[PDB]
């Protein structure tokens, strides 16, 4: 096997690192258009291109968008989150599955695992610490004005939710954040709810919205002291980064490395950027 794609020369937006230890690689599944694509690493620095995870039939419930695949490990099997729409139905998340880290994914159930009642997007899978799936996304700030971020336990098959949906927190309640103005709305973007839980029980949410200073996108992070997934979350004044990034997630490489991922910056040349993360005084 050959890895001749560099880390350097990757244009995409939004990337997940799966860190598989049962094939003993990483897998990057990225939108490449109507259709997810997947890479696959040794090192996080030299790629090959392993094909497509994910290309739809005609009867898949969403046609539109295949936007910020996550890619996730759960008892066994590979679970893709991918967020979809359709005429006549609105955006949301579904779940998709494989037997492979590297697909071919086949929907899970046909049909957004967001509510669909709502514009959502981002769904992400968080286990708690008794090893309970945990569903958190995004509730479109085109609807709702001042973008709106969810938990809601998901069934031990992930195929439905259990209880309704707990709204965590708004993005104006982070005080770095910023609105922008789009399709006829002036608003505060929610993007990439992700979880990462410390050795202590409390949580950190990462995610993205726009910086007020100056209309940059950023990784904002949010602190659960109560290690309970509904909070209270209190958001971090500073955004951790400077470089117009976002929609990070945080991982172990194989030598148990802590590692953000994130995309920078959010226009034109959009790239990966993964980079080695550090916890101090209970935060990033
Ligand atoms: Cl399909
Ligand atoms: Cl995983
Ligand atoms: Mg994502
Ligand atoms: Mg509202």
């Amino acid at each position: 096997e050959s890895f001749t794609i560099p880390v350097s020369s990757l244009r995409l937006r939004d990337p997940f690192i799966l860190v598989d230890k049962k094939t003993s690689m990483y897998y990057l599944h990225f939108n490449n258009n109507l259709k997810i694509r997947v890479y696959k690493s040794k090192d996080l620095s030299t790629w090959k291109d392993e094909g497509y995870s994910f290309i739809a039939k005609s009867d898949f419930w969403g046609q539109q968008d295949f936007w910020a695949p996550d890619v996730y490990e759960y008892e066994g099997r590979y679970y893709l989150f991918t967020t979809f729409s359709n005429a006549g139905v609105k955006r949301g998340t579904s779940i998709l599955v494989s037997d492979s880290p590297k697909g071919p994914f086949t929907p899970l159930v046909n049909k957004a695992i967001t509510p669909s009642g709502w514009m959502c997007l981002d769904g992400s899978l968080y286990i708690d610490k008794e090893g309970n799936p945990w569903l958190l996304f995004c509730r479109e700030w085109l609807e709702t004005i001042d973008g709106e971020i969810y938990a809601q336990r998901l069934a031990k098959d992930l195929k439905t939710t259990e209880g309704d949906p707990y709204l965590l927190f708004k993005a104006s309640e982070a005080p770095w954040v910023g609105s922008i103005t789009s399709s006829g709305v002036t608003g505060n973007v929610t993007d990439a709810p992700f979880i990462y839980r410390l050795d202590d029980g409390k949580l950190i949410m990462l995610w993205s919205s726009f910086r007020k200073t100056d209309g940059k996108y950023a990784i904002g992070q949010a602190v659960s002291a109560s290690g309970n997934v509904l909070g209270p979350w209190v958001q971090e004044p500073e955004t951790l980064n400077s470089d117009d990034g976002g929609h990070a997630m945080v991982f172990k490489d194989l030598k148990g490395r802590l590692m953000i991922s994130y995309h920078a910056p959010n226009s034109q040349t959009e790239h990966p950027v993964i980079t080695p993360i550090y916890i101090k005084d209970g935060k990033f």
